[PDB]
């Protein structure tokens, strides 16, 4: 349930996408001295590669065997991340996709990342091995051998999610086989795992897996460290499937998070920021401890998975970083923040009709980062977590660490503020109108500088400058037209 970060860091960043040399030096440059507790890496292993559409960025999700070897790497260049980035105190998650292999009408060939073969129509995948008897196709009991119905939680289970193969996740040689495969990880350096498609393995096999893994690598980490494992499980309620039944395992994504903050600074059916007061379990989410949270990940800030319409993105930037600002302020859950790509979203009927395109490419092949002098990234990485507003925030979560949810302020409205402990204070006004305010910070007396629109340089701030008085008091001025409207001050960023 611990995510095996340094003390003081507190969050994980998704790197989406990215090529392991690059997050090797973003590791080194970048997450290292902002203190960011991780990545999370897209899938690191051989996976089927798709023509059409081109190389769609969802091709990862349709495994051929567990060889490191994707459009991000070799299994070198995978290990020389995780040592590096380890190294710099920086961790590894990955995205592990345990639940099943390609889809069952995948050409058989060797159109896989590494050259593999591999025949969908016979379960025939030699590379690492899997043969028919190693798939749900006699278990499962709807008519097309496909999910059908959530409403039925064991066809959920054991049959075909959108057409993909089926694992037999309670045959210890299947079992063994997918240990194998994150045993090996684990003893390259990695501190835990995303379990992608969790909803579809039953609690109990994922245990059995789980009790066949190491402890983490004792070079790097204390003796008896268990792997951070956070399980994907989409659970917005009418489902019979709850989250709650994956909490022996370990942490499970909570999706009711970005969906309802989504609905709430977008300002849907009445919803409003004042409402948030009790945001967390009063809001029917899951314990604080057991959540992994975050605004948008990378299935629905493009319309996959749930979430709905009200999912805040890179796209919606001015809200956005207001959202994620409220996440990595409030103490519920562990948080992830996303990195992305930037596509050609085009809007047809509703629906973005790019929402497969892969990451930026030249000829299919994944272009590197590159980063500007001003910070920001090129060749059409978003790099949000580069943005200063976001950037600074997660300073703010690892600074305020520990520290309890007080000081609560709201006009009934949108305008609203809120401390942890006598560490950290954010305002946030998401009203038509002017949040102009005294307000009680719980800080010490001092002259602090807002990190949302600067930073503190040199002994000095280089944007908006906050007074806290000895009583503790200081006075607020966001206007409705202000450019990122929220102001956030920490015991770091004290003059
Ligand atoms: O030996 C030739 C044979 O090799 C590969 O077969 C593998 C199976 O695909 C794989 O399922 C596994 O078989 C085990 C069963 O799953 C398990 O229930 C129990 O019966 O033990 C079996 C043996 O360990 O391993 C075999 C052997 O590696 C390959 O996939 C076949 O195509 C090939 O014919
Ligand atoms: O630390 C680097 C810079 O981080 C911040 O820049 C961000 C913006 O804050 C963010 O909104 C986004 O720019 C959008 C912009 O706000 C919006 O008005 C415009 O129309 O669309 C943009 C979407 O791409 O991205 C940049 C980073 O690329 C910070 O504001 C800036 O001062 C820092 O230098
Ligand atoms: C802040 O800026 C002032 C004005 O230039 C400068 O005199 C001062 O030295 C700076 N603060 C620090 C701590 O360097
Ligand atoms: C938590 O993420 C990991 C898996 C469960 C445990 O005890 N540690
Ligand atoms: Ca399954
Ligand atoms: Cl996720």
């Amino acid at each position: 349930y611990s995510p095996n970060t340094q003390q003081g860091r507190t969050s994980i960043v998704h790197l989406f996408e990215w090529r392991w040399v690059d997050i090797a030096l973003e590791c080194e440059r970048y997450l290292a001295p902002k203190g960011f507790g991780g990545v999370q890496v897209s899938p690191p292993n051989e996976n089927v590669a798709i023509y059409n559409p081109f190389r769609p960025w969802w091709e990862r999700y349709q495994p051929v065997s567990y060889k490191l070897c994707t459009r991000s790497g070799n299994e070198d260049e995978f290990r020389n991340m995780v040592t590096r980035c380890n190294n710099v105190g920086v961790r590894i998650y990955v995205d592990a996709v345990i639940n099943h292999m390609c889809g069952n009408a995948v050409s058989a060939g060797t159109s896989s990342t590494c050259g593999s073969y591999f025949n969908p129509g016979s379960r025939d995948f030699p590379a690492v091995p899997y043969s028919g008897w190693d798939f749900n196709d006699g278990k499962c009991k709807t008519g097309s051998g496909d999910i059908e119905n959530y409403n039925d939680a064991t066809q959920v289970r054991d049959c075909r999610l959108t057409g993909l193969l089926d694992l037999a996740l309670e045959k210890d040689y299947v079992r063994s086989k997918i240990a194998e495969y994150m045993n090996h990880l684990i003893d390259i350096g990695v501190a835990g795992f995303r379990l992608d498609a969790s909803k579809h393995m039953w609690p109990g096999d994922i245990k059995a897996i789980l009790d066949k893994l190491h402890n983490l690598n004792s070079n790097w980490f204390p003796a008896g460290s268990k792997p951070f494992i956070y399980q994907e499980v989409i659970d917005l309620g009418g489902e019979p499937i709850k989250s709650s039944d994956y909490f022996g395992n370990g942490r499970v994504t909570e999706f009711k998070y970005g969906a309802k903050l989504g609905t709430v600074i977008r300002k849907w059916n009445g919803e409003k920021m004042s409402y948030l007061k009790n945001w967390g379990e009063g809001w029917g989410f899951m314990p604080s401890d057991r959540a992994l949270v975050f605004v948008d990940n990378h299935d629905n800030q493009r319309g996959h998975g749930a979430g709905g319409a009200s999912i805040l993105t890179f796209w919606d930037a001015r809200l956005y970083k207001m959202a994620v600002g409220f996440m990595l302020a409030h103490p519920y859950g562990f948080t992830r923040v996303m990195s992305s790509y930037r596509w050609p979203r085009q809007f047809q009927n509703g629906n973005d009709v790019n929402d497969w395109v892969g990451p930026p490419n030249n000829n299919g092949v994944i272009k590197e980062v590159t980063i500007n002098p001003d910070t920001t990234c090129g060749n059409d990485w978003v790099c949000e977590h580069r943005w200063r507003q976001i950037r600074n925030m997660v300073i703010f979560r690892n600074v305020v660490d520990g520290q309890p949810f007080t000081n609560w302020y709201d006009n009934g409205s949108n305008q609203v503020a809120f401390g942890r402990g006598n560490r950290g204070f954010i305002v946030f006004n998401n009203d038509d109108w002017s949040f102009s305010l005294t307000l009680q910070t719980g800080l010490p007396a001092g002259t602090y500088c807002d990190v949302i629109s600067g930073d503190k340089i040199n002994g000095n701030c280089t944007g908006i400058k906050i007074y806290v008085s000895d009583d503790g008091k200081a006075h607020f001025s966001i206007s409705n037209s202000a450019e990122d409207p929220f102001i956030a001050i920490h015991a770091e960023s004290k003059l």
